């Protein structure tokens, strides 16, 4: 079903992507010969993920450094990357705020920041890219993980905010098919992976395999260009069986006719 | 369950001045609980504080303020647990207006619905604790089918339920480890007659919503129980489908594979 050339010179946005997940998605994105726009907040680590881009053969290639935690930044970014491409075909939320695993006490800003950071600015990107992405039948691409599907200790704030993307753009692709918005959302539910980040948050901690994020990065990509409505990926064989849940897909099926929507 | 095990119980009631919240204050005080109320309208709450000890509650008070004020719901919870001289349950129960529209740009909106909605949840959590755990208390989540399911027209009310789940959830898996004998109830109601959900869906949802009465009463039963979830809904076949058992199997099966030693 999928092949590479649904990639080239498609325009895309990945957001967090000076390293880890979101790096490997521009450099598999580069080799596919896209159009990239990259954000994070360090602009001498993002002109290196540009520059390697731009080698492995990008359409083009462009940075723009910013925080995720101020929201005129986002809605700003999504208007330059616009320009800079001349238009949109895939939006890439991939960017977290700097999270530790601590069991939760009383750190209200963090909570906040989470929010804001890890959902909101999702939100707002979303907001300013609506209109590029209507006009190509583009595609959103909602990078969340397990813990924002099932419950772990040490990471209730992480969580919130993955469980809120789900909540959300769930909604959201519910009312996209009834008001005839031809844009997609995949959201891609992620156990543990490699990335620097990972390796060193989890030491000590957590015993786990994880999977390789070159592949993590493709996949993500995958889902995303097919259209699918979400993307699972992870090292345990066990998870992979247990995850989805049918009976929220029957629950949601069984009252999508219960509605009035003419109103709306 | 019998109306005895919330005698003398000290609870606070949050979104207390109308709907379940109300409902949930005149239950409470009917089982003769200590009980605090709170909402943005005094004139309301003195009329709740009022029919409270006229249905037999042990003392009942109100401490009015905005849950966008995160300082307030500090604030709040240590004034009422002065009040009442502790506190055995926490029912978190308030929600920002919210009317049903499909999602365009209203950022101030979702922001908002995330700050009342969930972070005030947290804030009141974080104050509440301390005299929760001296109690070995109950804290009581007011969620929604919305926050288990994805509907359209409720984009950023169903994120800050979803939240709820997510939040509550983990923390329930740190009290286990860290032996708080704390007790989370996460309530997942269906559509509920309140004055509020009956004005919001007219003409748009064709459901028969449940009576508030009983949803109020299998709240605090669930609470009182100490039942992880409360599920409430007018169809019994979505109290079937709602159940996520490979999410539980997902999460008993993972554990005993951490590693608490640094904690
Ligand atoms: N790694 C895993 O095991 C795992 C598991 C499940 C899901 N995930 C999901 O995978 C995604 C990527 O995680 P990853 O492990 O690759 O993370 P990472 O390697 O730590 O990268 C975080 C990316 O976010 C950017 N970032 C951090 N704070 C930011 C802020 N305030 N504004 C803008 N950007 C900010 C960081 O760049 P700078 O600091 O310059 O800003 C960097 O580009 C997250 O959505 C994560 O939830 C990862
Ligand atoms: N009704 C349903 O069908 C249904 C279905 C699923 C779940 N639920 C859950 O049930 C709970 C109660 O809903 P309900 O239908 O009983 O709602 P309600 O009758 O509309 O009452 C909301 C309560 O919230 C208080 N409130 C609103 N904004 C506030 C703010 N900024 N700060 C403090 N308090 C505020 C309101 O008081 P004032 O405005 O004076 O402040 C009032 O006491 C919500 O958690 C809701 O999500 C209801
Ligand atoms: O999203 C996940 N991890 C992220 C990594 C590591 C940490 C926490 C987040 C955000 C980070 O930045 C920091 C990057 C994540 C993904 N899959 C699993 N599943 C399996 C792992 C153990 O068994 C289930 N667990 C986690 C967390 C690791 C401990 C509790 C949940
Ligand atoms: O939490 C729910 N409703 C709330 C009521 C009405 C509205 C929206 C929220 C917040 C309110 O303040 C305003 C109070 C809620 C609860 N159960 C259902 N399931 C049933 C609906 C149709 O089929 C199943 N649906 C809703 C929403 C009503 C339409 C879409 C989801």
């Amino acid at each position: 079903e999928f092949r590479p050339e649904m990639l080239q010179g498609k325009k895309v946005i990945v957001t967090g992507a000076s390293k880890g997940i979101g790096r490997e998605m521009a450099y598999h994105l580069a080799k596919m010969g896209a159009h990239v726009v990259v954000t994070a907040r360090s602009k001498e680590t993002l002109q290196k993920v540009v520059s390697h881009c731009l080698e492995l053969g990008a359409a083009s290639a462009h940075y723009i450094a910013g925080t995720m935690e101020d929201m005129t930044f986002a809605e700003q970014f999504v208007a330059q990357a616009g320009k800079l491409m001349g238009g949109l075909d895939m939006l890439i939320l991939n960017h977290i705020t700097n999270t530790s695993l601590n069991l939760f006490h009383d750190d209200i800003h963090h909570v906040r920041k989470s929010m804001e950071v890890n959902f909101l600015s999702y939100v707002v990107l979303t907001v300013a890219a609506l209109p590029m992405l209507k006009q190509s039948n583009g595609s959103i691409v909602v990078v969340s993980s397990l813990a924002g599907k099932v419950a772990y200790p040490l990471v209730a704030a992480y969580s919130a905010s993955k469980f809120a993307l789900d909540g959300f753009f769930s909604s959201i692709r519910k009312e996209y098919s009834v008001s005839r918005v031809n844009v997609s959302i995949t959201l891609c539910v992620l156990g543990l992976i490699d990335t620097e980040t990972a390796m060193k948050a989890v030491s000590g901690i957590v015993h786990m395999q994880a999977a390789p994020k070159e592949e993590c990065a493709l996949e993500i990509i995958k889902g995303g260009a097919l259209r699918q409505e979400e993307v699972y990926y992870d090292s345990s064989r066990w998870t992979t069986l247990l995850i989805r849940n049918p009976s929220r897909k029957i629950l949601e099926e069984l009252y999508s006719t219960s509605y009035n929507m003419d109103r709306f």
